[PDB]
């Protein structure tokens, strides 16, 4: 079954494609994720030049394969279990009184490397909000990704809200809404509603002159019930 394909160190290739408000840009990121320990270690760089928006609003646009399933919720993996062949993702991302970025991507192995390819296209932003004003501070809050099954296209939706803080102590929240749907015929796990906790943190290569971001995080699965307490 898929989970195998994530029992060791994966390689990570992630290529992005955006447009916002007119501003063309594309990113390419490298790096590498280990489920076993719900770990990402990924450096991307804007290769058009200066990125037209804040780096810390594309982290959820540029993996949740990596994500790590305890044992004994397994069988609620829906990401690890649509691979090879993989899925398609599908975001509305709603940032409250600005613009929407709405994304398109195909998450699969290519080879031994698990590759997230994106097309990204954002409207209807302030020339002056907090997007591309970039308002936004170079760091990252801990949250909950809720996870539901969405039998009808044999896939999952996702909600959730994240919450991007604002350099002069507000905050700018952006409404996720997801859908992601298999690439291949093969079965995959429908999982009972759950939710993804993560930990994301944000840096920069000394060395590096180009527009980047290295980002370090953390993912668990969580919000099923177990009665393994009374092993104990
Ligand atoms: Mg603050």
């Amino acid at each position: 079954k898929g989970e195998e394909l994530f029992t060791g160190v994966v390689p990570i290739l992630v290529e992005l494609d955006g447009d916002v408000n007119g501003h063309k840009f594309s990113v390419s990121g490298e790096g590498e994720g280990d489920a076993t320990y719900g770990k990402l270690t990924l450096k991307f760089i804007c290769t058009t030049g200066k990125l037209p928006v804040p780096w810390p609003t594309l982290v959820t646009t540029l993996v949740q394969c990596f994500s790590r399933y305890p044992d004994h919720m397994k069988q609620h993996d829906f990401f690890k279990s649509a691979m090879p062949e993989g899925y398609v993702q599908e975001r509305t991302i709603s940032f409250k009184d600005d613009g929407n970025y709405k994304t398109r991507a195909e998450v699969k192995f290519e080879g031994d490397t698990l590759v997230n390819r994106i097309e990204l296209k954002g409207i209807d932003f302030k020339e002056d909000g907090n997007i591309l004003g970039h308002k936004l501070e170079y760091n990252y809050n801990s949250g909950n990704v809720y996870i539901t099954a969405d039998k009808q296209k044999n896939g999952i939706k996702a909600n959730f809200k994240i919450r991007h803080n604002i350099e002069d102590g507000s905050v700018q929240l952006a409404d996720h809404y997801q859908q992601n749907t298999p690439i291949g015929d093969g079965p995959v796990l429908l999982p009972d509603n759950h939710y993804l906790s993560t930990q994301s943190a944000l840096s920069k290569d000394p060395n590096e002159k180009r527009d980047h971001m290295v980002l370090l995080e953390f993912v668990t699965a969580a919000g099923i019930t177990h009665g393994m307490d009374e092993l104990y």
